[PDB]
């Protein structure tokens, strides 16, 4: 299957879409954390497919964990999934070169299929 990683601040949300994702598509899901570093370390130690980061997290943000991941080239597709709605973050989101920005807006069904997109 596709491998991923999800790093995602809230406790509730986060354990909702380690188990949701597995069943709404063909995933594996190697690591799961709400912390940005922690993130950024089983990344280099798994090397997964697919990554989905929120992006306020303590350690680093999911946008720090995506810049480093573009800085060392990682053969990695990047969701971001966050609540805000902030101009500011979005564009960060797009000058790293994020594969894909999901607001919390959409359903881990509507995000399944993004990621379907992206790893396409
Ligand atoms: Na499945």
């Amino acid at each position: 299957l596709t491998s991923l990683i999800i790093a995602e601040d809230q406790n509730m949300l986060r354990q909702a879409m380690v188990q949701l994702i597995k069943l709404h598509g063909d995933f594996e899901i190697l690591a799961d954390t709400d912390n940005g570093l922690d993130a950024m370390k089983l990344i280099e130690e798994y090397n997964p497919n697919v990554v989905i980061l929120d992006i306020e997290m303590p350690g680093m943000t999911g946008l720090e964990v995506l810049a480093e991941i573009r800085k060392k080239h990682l053969n990695i597709k990047v969701i971001i999934v966050t609540t805000f709605k902030r101009p500011g973050y979005f564009e960060k989101a797009v000058v790293n070169d994020v594969d894909a920005y999901v607001l919390k807006e959409r359903s881990i069904e509507e995000l399944v299929e993004t990621i379907n997109k992206v790893n396409n």
